[PDB]
């Protein structure tokens, strides 16, 4: 599985919405549902699975699916 779609795997996991709806331009608040809980479990969730930190003034600007891979995919272990 590539980063892309592992990212989305986890989107889709803790904000409880199919895959197909997880586009890669979705944002997580207005269009995946995403509540003020689920953003600090997105990216506890995102954290653990890639063994990285996010800055919590990054991840207030992450807010799209595409945003999320992009971090991953620019930060990697
Ligand atoms: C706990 As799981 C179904 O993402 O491996
Ligand atoms: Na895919
Ligand atoms: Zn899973
Ligand atoms: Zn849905
Ligand atoms: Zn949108
Ligand atoms: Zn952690
Ligand atoms: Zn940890
Ligand atoms: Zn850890
Ligand atoms: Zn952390």
């Amino acid at each position: 599985s590539t980063i892309e779609e592992r990212v989305k795997k986890i989107i889709g996991e803790q904000l409880g919405v199919k895959q197909e709806e997880v586009t890669n331009n979705a944002s997580f608040v207005e269009d995946l549902g995403a509540d003020s809980l689920d953003t600090v479990e997105l990216v506890m969730a995102l954290e653990e699975e890639f063994d990285t930190e996010i800055p919590d003034e990054e991840a207030e600007k992450m807010t799209t699916v595409q945003a999320a891979i992009d971090y991953i995919n620019g930060h990697q272990a």
